[PDB]
């Protein structure tokens, strides 16, 4: 806990130049085209974008401890807005083009998006969440819940219980939900792409989820600043800020990123939109 492994902390960062990220996010809406299933997998580096700090990057929060410094927030996570990267990955959900998405953050922001809980694994909690010990039942709150560790809140179940509500935030020693993994491995197994962003890969199980996607020969996609633990494996690599990657590719899919409205909880995928028609693909 305190003598907890937290890895290889501050590698160095590469950039893509313009031209060769241009041609990989190309590739990558090339192989968006040709999926029938596409999941994907984000860490905290999409979140640094909106004043979040990371864990393992140059000012990460396991970096800068590693150096006897503090890492910076520039929000609360009340007041953090979704990125650009959020955004788009509700996009790609309503029109048909993401299947599953994984998410080792906490930060609450995919949920906060509007992105709906059924296509949504959260493997290690999420902040705003607290669940029933007695029931299951979970209450996605509005501010964070002020524990972490599957402690008691001191608030308790309201349904048609009295059960006590805990914090859905897991500590070093807890084992993964067991929902959440299971759908996260099936929808890895079944993906013939994964595309992960922002996360550097080291953390088991949650890292080696996307290497399922190879198992049927699928396709992997790696898009993160520093190297990844599974950099060998992936059959592309990006090298470039999230937003900028997710950008560009919405713009070749022919996607607007819609408009954030404020803090909102689906819970339920709705009815797929249209999408554009696909390429020629030669
Ligand atoms: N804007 C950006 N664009 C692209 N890459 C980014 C950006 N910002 C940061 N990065 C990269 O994003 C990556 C973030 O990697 P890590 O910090 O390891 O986070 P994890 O989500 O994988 O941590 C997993 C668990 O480990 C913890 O104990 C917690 O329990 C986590 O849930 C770095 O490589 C950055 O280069
Ligand atoms: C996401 C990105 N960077 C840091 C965190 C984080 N900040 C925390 C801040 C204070 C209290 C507990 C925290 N905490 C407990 C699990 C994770 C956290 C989350
Ligand atoms: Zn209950």
């Amino acid at each position: 806990p305190f003598t907890a492994d937290k890895g290889k902390c501050g590698l160095p960062e590469i950039f893509d130049p313009p031209e060769e990220l241009e041609r990989k996010v190309w590739e990558l809406a090339r192989l968006v085209w040709q999926s029938s299933s596409v999941v994907f997998h984000t860490g905290a580096g999409i979140s640094t974008a909106s004043g979040i700090p990371d864990f393992r990057g140059p000012h990460g929060v396991w970096t800068m401890e590693e150096r006897g410094l503090a890492p910076k927030f520039d929000t609360t996570f009340e007041s953090a807005r979704p990125t650009q990267t959020h955004m788009a990955l509700v996009q790609l959900e309503r029109v048909g083009l993401l299947r599953f998405l994984v998410s080792q953050n906490v930060d609450g922001l995919h949920v906060r998006s509007g992105f709906p809980r059924d296509k949504l694994a959260e493997l290690h909690g999420n902040m705003f969440v607290e669940e029933c010990a007695k029931c299951k039942t979970q209450y996605v709150r509005d501010t964070v819940v002020g524990t972490m560790g599957l402690k008691a809140t001191g608030r308790l179940c309201t349904v048609a219980c009295r059960g006590e509500l805990r914090d859905t935030i897991l500590d070093w020693e807890d084992s993964l939900p067991d929902r959440d993994l299971a759908l996260a491995d099936e929808a890895s197994r079944n993906a013939d792409l994964s595309i992960t962003l922002g996360t550097s890969l080291q953390i088991r199980p949650s890292g080696n989820l996307p290497l399922a996607t190879k198992r049927r020969g699928g396709r992997l996609v790696i898009v993160n600043l520093q190297p990844t633990k599974h950099d060998r494996h992936a059959d592309l690599r990006i090298h470039g800020y999230v937003d900028e990657v997710m950008t560009r590719l919405m713009k070749h899919l022919g996607l607007e990123i819609p408009a954030w409205d404020g803090p909102r909880v689906l819970e339920r995928a709705l009815p797929p939109l249209p999408r554009p028609p696909t390429p020629k693909l030669e």
